[PDB]
């Protein structure tokens, strides 16, 4: 085939996710506080009435993007 990588590579390689950590706290609010995360990974932290200043975790998403360029 040609010298192009995309022309020879039909499927694009998955991109690595970041292990960045987040922190969300909410008291005397009665509403759960959610933190934000970058693309490819999401951080969900659930804290009931006993919520705290704890930090949430991040996980990599298996779902592949729509990018064709390696």
């Amino acid at each position: 085939g040609p010298m192009e990588e995309a022309n020879t590579t039909p499927i694009s390689v998955k991109d690595q996710c970041a292990n960045v950590t987040c922190r969300r706290t909410v008291d005397n609010r009665g509403k759960r506080h959610i933190d934000g995360c970058p693309p490819g990974c999401l951080c969900v932290l659930k804290g009931p009435d006993s919520k705290d200043n704890l930090d949430g975790t991040c996980y990599l998403l298996a779902t592949t993007p729509k990018s064709t360029t390696t």
